[PDB]
């Protein structure tokens, strides 16, 4: 009843936002939200709470379980900075990055044999994530475990970090 405590899409309101009509969602400071998607520049979020669904400014809310906590998820990184981060490493070294504009456009950057390969992570109609079209997953963590076991689309497997 409500999102799971560790849901990556669980957000908390940093400030109160008061809705203008519908399509905007009123939220209070301290109140939890579940974010579904961002507008074109990532500045507005389609949120959902115990009161309904609608857009909210992304700068009035903050992640409760940021994916940045895993070493391989890096947050906003350009295609070129990701190549700098991967200018050393063995085959399979990798990173998931967000576009600087929309946090919804992710890529995987992967080192294989001295050069870096870049792959868009697609979100399907239902929300399933995938890189290859028949291998779709619910969570990003599941996509990277699958692509660590088997390449299946990529040039080589992902190297899952030792702990």
């Amino acid at each position: 009843m409500g999102p799971s405590e560790n849901d990556p899409n669980l957000f908390v309101a940093l400030y109160d936002f008061v809705a203008s009509g519908d399509n905007t969602l009123s939220i209070t400071k301290g109140e939890k939200l579940r974010v579904l998607g961002y507008n074109h520049n990532g500045e507005w979020c389609e949120a959902q709470t115990k009161n309904g669904q609608g857009w909210v400014p992304s700068n009035y809310i903050t992640p409760v379980n940021s994916l940045e906590k895993h070493s391989w998820y890096h947050g906003p990184v350009s295609r070129n900075a990701a190549e700098y981060l991967l200018s050393s490493g063995i085959n399979g070294s990798f990173l998931v990055r967000e576009s600087e504009s929309s946090p919804g456009q992710r890529s995987i950057s992967l080192r294989y044999e001295g050069r870096v390969y870049h792959y868009r992570i697609n979100t399907a109609s239902d929300g399933k994530l995938y890189v290859s079209s028949e291998s779709r997953f619910n969570t990003l963590a599941e996509l990277v475990h699958h692509h660590s076991t088997v390449a299946d689309g990529l040039i080589t497997t992902l190297h899952y970090p030792a702990p």
